[PDB]
């Protein structure tokens, strides 16, 4: 009743890049690696790499899903809150309760899962492109971690795992995301927290 996110490299060396955006109070998206946290702004372009060691096989993909970070909230579905979810900010694809979308990849898929209630966006593995080390993958976030009646200032984690194309377990790797007005302050508070 509860997603694993255990860091998992598993046979194909699976693991994430974050870009170095900086926190400038202009930014909108930036990542801290002290705190392993994201800071982004709502429904913003939130790129994350994905980086293997060797090729997986043909059919392999890529799923995101969200949990609440606090273990006495975990078994509680993250969704969007009563308002976001009635706001018809649809992009044809994304259920509008779904908290994570994907940018740009009609290949992209939504599961409403049949037993735990729980949502998650699946994409297929694509190699990179000529002159490229790596794929990205371009992620929304459609809520503020204060929206009430969602979120409700509970942190949140975002674990991606690399499935066979039965949805077998191949690789995982996780963040801590916080969805903010300005998230080049919160991170340089929150870093400034943690040398403190
Ligand atoms: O270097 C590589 O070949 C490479 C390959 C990757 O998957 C491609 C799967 C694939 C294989 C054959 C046909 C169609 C599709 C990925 N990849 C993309 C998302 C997660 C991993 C990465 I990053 C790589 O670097
Ligand atoms: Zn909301």
């Amino acid at each position: 009743s509860v997603p694993s996110q255990k860091t998992y490299q598993g046979s194909y060396g699976f693991r994430l890049g974050f870009l170095h955006s900086g926190t400038a109070k202009s930014v909108t998206c930036t990542y801290s690696p002290a705190l392993n946290k994201l800071f982004c702004q709502l429904a913003k372009t939130c790129p994350v790499q994905l980086w293997v060691d060797s090729t997986p096989p043909p059919g392999t993909r890529v799923r995101a899903m969200a949990i609440y970070k606090q273990s006495q909230h975990m078994t509680e579905v993250v969704r969007r809150c009563p308002h976001h979810e009635r706001c018809s900010d649809s992009d044809g694809l994304a259920p509008p309760q779904h908290l994570i979308r994907v940018e740009g990849n009609l290949r992209a898929e939504y599961l409403d899962d049949r037993n735990t209630f729980r949502h998650s966006v699946v994409v297929p593995c694509e190699p990179p492109e000529v002159g490229s080390d790596c794929t990205t993958i371009h992620y929304n976030y459609m809520c503020y971690s204060s929206c009430m009646g969602g979120m409700n200032r509970r942190p949140i984690l975002t674990i991606i795992t690399l499935e066979d194309s039965s949805g077998n377990l191949l690789g995982r790797d996780s963040f801590e995301v916080r969805v903010c007005a300005c998230p080049g302050r919160d991170r340089r508070t929150e870093e400034e927290n943690l040398r403190k």
